[PDB]
């Protein structure tokens, strides 16, 4: 399994959108998983965080939650298939969330892997999980 | 709204518990809160954390969660009132969380207030909170 921070562009006074990959998803799935970022608050300013398409949760705020510390330079992502029984587990390869940010300065923007903590599939295996980081104007 | 990290006492080799308590709490009730605790990993070993009798989901996970960072030394309290009509909403004063920890050390174990996230009552408005901070042997 592998998690990827996509690289993007953007003008000083523009929103971006940047996306989180998930590749190398195991047959039995994802039912959960936690993870930290690191961010500079002077250079992007996160407006929000939205689920991605491979969240098949029909009301995916449940399963899927984020939190963001300015002041710590950092954001949390909590995923935790909703379901119970494994329904909601993640299985295909593709978009697992975008962030959603306004550039306030043209230095290079990045957005760096920090800690993992749960990562595991419908049997509650945990994964091994290898994270490459991105950013904006990088 | 006050909240206070408890202080305890605990041997070497023995597990506590450290109770976070929420007090002032408005007559609206609480929807949701997040916040982010420091701690020293190589004095406390968190074991886990479980949710307080004020937590009036009858399924308390669902409604409380919390993401552990050794390495980033960090503790992550995350509450989302789950009902989603501001039933499960925490309405009165009391214990809001139990960290259960091992002391590795006899050095002082300080869990600190880092940083608040949202904290607002049934109607969406934002509290003024305060935090006390606490910890093992202290």
């Amino acid at each position: 399994v592998v998690v990827e921070i996509g690289k993007v562009t953007g003008s000083v006074g523009t929103t971006v959108e940047i996306p989180v990959y998930f590749r190398g998803v195991p047959s039995k799935g994802i039912a959960n998983c936690d993870f930290v970022f690191r961010y500079d608050p002077n250079v992007l300013e996160i407006i929000g965080i939205d689920p991605g398409d491979i969240i098949v949760d029909p009301n995916p705020t449940k399963s899927f939650d984020t939190a963001i510390y300015p002041d710590r330079k950092i954001i949390v992502f909590l995923f935790a298939e909703d379901s119970g029984t494994g329904a909601y587990a993640i299985t295909k390869d593709g978009v697992f969330a975008k962030i959603r940010a306004t550039v306030k300065s043209s230095a290079p923007g990045y957005i760096t892997f920090d800690e993992v903590g749960g990562f595991a599939d419908n049997d509650l295996v945990e994964q091994k999980v290898s994270f490459i980081d991105g950013g904006v104007n990088v």
